[PDB]
C-alpha cells in the first residue's frame, strides 16, 4: 500500500491537554502512535497524559519560549528516540474591535501581540525545532522524514467582527503552509494545515446556551459543532497519505462565518 | 466513535473503469463497500468489475445522458438496495489555445462545449440522480442520507497555457460545491470536492518520458505523481469523517502548476 | 505615465443593452472610448446605442451562436477599425435545487446546460473572436494588443442554496482567467475577471421590496446594492493599468452570501 | 457620479518615503490629495516630502511604536484638519529557512518576530489609530468616514522557499481584511488589501542583474516588474470606488511565484 500505518510513529501535539490537541493525541494513541503532549504547566497535561497511558508523555513548555520548546523536544527524543509528526495546535482567541467608534476607545494592541506570539510565533518555534529532530531521521520508503500539521481556522477566511487579531494570526498560518512545504520539499518534511470550523472544546465553554444554539444554527451540515475526534481523524489521515502537502483543509460542516 | 466504517456502504463511482475512479472503487471495496462503477460501454468496465470481485458491478452509461444515468442508478438500487455515496470522477482533458496568434487560427469551440458537457453537465446529472436515491434513505445517527464527492483539479486554481477549457470545467466543479452542500444541508447530503494534482493514470499515458520527468520535477514533495490509491484513501476519509462538507481539498504534493 | 487613457480605445461589451454591461458601456463612452454593445435582437440594444451617441453602435448577436459573434466582431472592425477591449458581461441566472427532496422531483437539467451555454460558452466564443481581432493590432508601448475583462460573480465563491448551476458557470469563469492570461501572455492580451456582488440591475428587478431589503441588509458596507457605474469604473481601471492580469476582483461591499 | 474625486482627501501613507508607499503618495498628490508620509527618521522622508511639494508632510514614526503613530496622526490632524485614507505600506522582507537541514542549524526565530512586528503589528497599530481619526468625521453621502488600504503580497498565496515568515505576515494581512471591514461596516470605514507581485522598488535593489532577469522571466504579462505608479493608481481607485470593500486584489502581471 502507498498509505502507511500510524503504528509506531512518534507525534508531538502542542496544546494537547485540551480540546482539539487532546482529540489528536487520543486518535493517534488509539492507532498505535507514541504521543508527547506539549502544554502549559498550568494546564492539566500531566493528568491527561496519565489517563492516556504509557505511550503518552506530558512535556511542559510554553510555545512562546524557544528554550522551553527545545527542551520539551529533547525530552521527546530521550523518551521515544525520534519524532515523526508535529501537530501545531496551541492557540488563544480574543474578541475585540480595534477602535470602539461609539465610545471612542482604542483597543489594547498588546492583545494583538499576544495573539500573534502564541498563535504564530509558537507555530514557527515548534516547526523549527521539530524540523531539527526530523533531520535526524533517515528518509523512509517515500523519501519522508516528518510531517508538520498546523491548526489554522476558518477565521482565516471568514473572519467576523471582533476577530481581526485572531483572523490575522490564522491567516498567517495559512500563508506559511506552502513556503514551508517548499522549504522542506527535498528534505522530506511535509507541511499541511487544517482550518477547523466551530468545535466543541473549552475554547467555546464560556458561551451560554443561547450563543451555542445560535452558532449551531449557522452550521449547514452536520448541524452541530465538530467533535475533537473528527479533527484527530483528519490529522491522522494527513499523517497516513503522503500526497497531502502544502494545502489548507477546511473542516467545518460547510460553515461560512457570517457578518 | 464519530467516524463510521465504510463496510456495507454502497458507492457509485463514475469513471470507475480507469485511473482515479478505479482507485476509489478499489479502496472502498477493500474496506467493505459495495461499489458500482459507472463508465462507458467502450471502456474496460466489465472486465475491471470482474477483477474487483463480487461486491463490484459495472453499470454502463454516459454521464452526458440523463436517461442512462437514471437507468444505471436504478440498477445500483436493484442490486444493492440503496445508495450511500456518489463519486463524480469521469472527465476528459483537452489542450488548446482559443486563438493561435502566430498562425491566425481559431480553436474548435465545440471542444469547449464537450469539455463542459462531460466534466460539468455529467457531474450535475449524476448529482441530481444520486440525490434522488439518497432521498429514499432514512437519516442515520449523524442526520445524513448520502455524500457526493466531486473530482475537480488543481487546474481550477493553477490553470496552465492551453488549459482554459479544462480549467473552466474544473473551476465550475469548485463553484458548485458550496451551494450544493447548502442545497442539501437539511436533507443530510454532503458535497465535498477533491482537487488532484498530477496522478499516474491513463489520462497522462500519452506523454513521453521527457514530459513525465519534467512534470515530476515540478512536484515539490513527494517528488512523484500521485498514485490512485491516495485519491481513493481521501475519498474514503470524506465518506467516514462527516464534518467535511462544502470544501475543496487539494491533493497534489504541494504542486503549483507554473506558466 | 505608465497608466494609459481610455480615449480612442475600441471596446466591445456583451450584454451591453442592460445593467452592468450598459454601465461599462456608458463609463467607457464617457471617457472617450468607442463602444460596440453586443446583445440580443430582443434586447433594447438599438435604443440604448442611439441614446449613447455616435461613438456607440449596437451589434446584434447571441453569444451562444459563434457565427453571429463572428459577424458582430467583423462589424466592429468595419465601423471602428480595430478592437482594444472585450468585456464579457452577458449572462443569465436561474434558481433551482437539483432534486427537491421533500416533493421527490428532479430539476430540469437543461436549465444547467443553458446556464453553462450562455454564461461560459459565450465567454469562450467572445474571447476567441476578440483575440482574433486583437492579433491584428500592433503591440503598443507596453507590448499589449488587447484586454479581455470577464464578469463572474461572488456566487463563484459564496454560492447559495438554489444557485448551484449559476455558481458553477461563474466558477468556470474564475477558473479560465489565469490559463487564458497565460495563453496570451506573450501575445500581449491580458485577461482579468470582476466578481460583482449584488448590483441594482434588471436581473434583480423581479424581487419584491421585502427581498430587496433583505439583500441590502446583508451587504456590510456601503449598505446598498452596487450601482452599474461602479462596475464600469472598475472595468475602466483594468483597461488603464496594465499590471492587472490573471486576477479575479470581488466588487461587493464586503458581502459574503450566507447560507 | 458614484465615484468621488481624490481632490482634497487627506491620506496617510506609511512607508511613504520609498517604493510603493512613495508611489501611492505621488499618485494621490497629483490628483489633489493632501498626503502625509509616515516613515522612519532614518529614511529620506523629509527630502521626499520636500520633493513632493506643499501638499505633502513627513511625519516621522515607527509603526511598531503606538505612541509615535498616535503622535504622527495628531500631526496630520493639526496640519490638514481630518483624515480620509490610511495606506498601510511599510514592511520588511527576510529570506531564511527555519532549519537548514544540510548544515543542522536553526534559524534566528527573532527574525520571524520582527517580520510580524513591522508587517502585522504595525498595520494593526496604524489601523486602530486611523480609525480613531475617522470616527471624528461626519458620514459623507455614501455613509463613509474613511478607508484603510493594506499592502499584503502575493507571497500570502504563492510563498516561495525561504519566505515562510514573510508569507505568514502577508497572510496575516489577508486574514485581517474581512473582519476589519465587518468591524467598521456600520461606521463607514472600508478595509481593502492589495497583493502586489514584484515591483521595482528599493526592496529589490540588492538583487544582481541575473536575479532580476530571472524574476522578470517569471512574470507572464506585462513581462516586467510593476512600477510604483501602477500600485498608486490602484490605491486611488479603491479610494474613489466605494463598493470595493473586504477584498484582496492581486496586482502582479499574472505572476504565480513558483517552487
Ligand atoms: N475549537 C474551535 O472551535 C476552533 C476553531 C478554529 C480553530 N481552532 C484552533 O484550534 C486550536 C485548538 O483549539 P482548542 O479548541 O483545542 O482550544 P483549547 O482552549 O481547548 O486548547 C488550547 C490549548 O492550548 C494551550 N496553550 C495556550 N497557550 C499556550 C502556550 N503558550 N504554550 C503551550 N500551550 C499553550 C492551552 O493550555 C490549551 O490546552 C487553536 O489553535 C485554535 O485557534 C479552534
Ligand atoms: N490524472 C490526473 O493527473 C488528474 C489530475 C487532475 C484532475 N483529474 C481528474 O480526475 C478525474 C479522473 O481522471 P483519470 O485520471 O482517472 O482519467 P482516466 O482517463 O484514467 O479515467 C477517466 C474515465 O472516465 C470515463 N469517462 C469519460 N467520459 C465518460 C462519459 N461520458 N461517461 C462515463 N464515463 C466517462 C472514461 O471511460 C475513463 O475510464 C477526471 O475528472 C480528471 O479531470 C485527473
Ligand atoms: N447584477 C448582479 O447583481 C450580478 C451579480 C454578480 C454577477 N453578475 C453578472 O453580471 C453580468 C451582467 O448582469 P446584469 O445585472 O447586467 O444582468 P442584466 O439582465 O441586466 O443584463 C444581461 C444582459 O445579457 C443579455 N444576454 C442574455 N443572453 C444573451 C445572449 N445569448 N447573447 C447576448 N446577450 C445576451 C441580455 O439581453 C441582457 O441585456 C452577468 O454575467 C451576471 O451573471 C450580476
Ligand atoms: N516591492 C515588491 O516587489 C513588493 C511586492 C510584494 C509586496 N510588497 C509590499 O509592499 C510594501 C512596500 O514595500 P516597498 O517595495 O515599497 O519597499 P521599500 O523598502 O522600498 O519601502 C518600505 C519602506 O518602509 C519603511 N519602514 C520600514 N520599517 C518601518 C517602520 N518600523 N516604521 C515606519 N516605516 C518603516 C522603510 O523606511 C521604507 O521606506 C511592503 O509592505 C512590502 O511587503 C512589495
Amino acid at each position: 500500500s502507498a498509505l502507511r500505518s500510524t503504528k509506531g510513529l512518534v507525534a508531538l501535539v502542542t496544546g494537547g491537554a485540551s480540546g482539539l490537541g487532546r482529540g489528536a493525541a487520543e486518535n493517534l494513541l488509539k492507532h498505535g502512535a507514541k504521543v508527547a503532549i506539549l502544554d502549559l504547566p498550568s494546564s492539566a497535561g500531566a493528568e491527561v497524559a496519565k489517563e492516556l497511558g504509557g505511550d503518552c508523555i506530558f512535556t511542559p513548555a510554553s510555545v512562546t519560549a524557544a528554550s522551553e520548546v527545545k527542551s520539551a523536544l529533547a525530552d521527546v527524543k530521550k523518551k521515544f528516540g525520534r519524532l515523526d509528526v508535529a501537530v501545531n495546535c496551541a492557540g488563544i482567541a480574543y474578541s475585540f474591535k480595534l477602535f470602539n467608534v461609539k465610545k471612542k476607545k482604542l483597543c489594547d494592541l498588546e492583545s494583538v501581540r499576544k495573539t500573534l506570539d502564541v498563535n504564530v510565533m509558537g507555530y514557527f518555534t515548534v516547526a523549527a525545532h521539530a524540523a531539527e529532530l526530523f533531520a535526524e531521521n533517515e528518509k523512509d520508503e517515500m523519501g519522508q522524514r516528518g510531517v508538520i500539521i498546523n491548526t489554522a481556522s476558518i477565521a482565516a477566511f471568514d473572519g467576523q467582527a471582533g476577530q481581526s487579531a485572531y483572523s490575522a494570526s490564522k491567516g498567517a498560518i495559512v500563508g506559511m503552509t506552502l513556503p514551508l512545504a517548499r522549504d522542506f520539499a527535498d528534505d522530506g518534511i511535509r507541511v499541511v494545515t487544517i482550518a477547523p470550523g466551530i468545535f466543541d472544546t473549552p475554547m467555546m465553554a464560556s458561551f451560554p446556551d443561547k450563543v451555542r444554539n445560535f452558532l449551531i444554527g449557522l452550521v449547514p451540515n452536520p448541524k452541530r459543532f465538530g467533535v475533537p475526534e473528527e479533527y484527530g481523524a483528519l490529522v491522522r489521515h494527513i499523517i497516513e497519505n503522503r500526497y497531502l502537502n502544502g494545502e489548507v483543509i477546511r473542516l467545518d460542516g460547510a460553515l461560512r462565518m457570517p457578518a
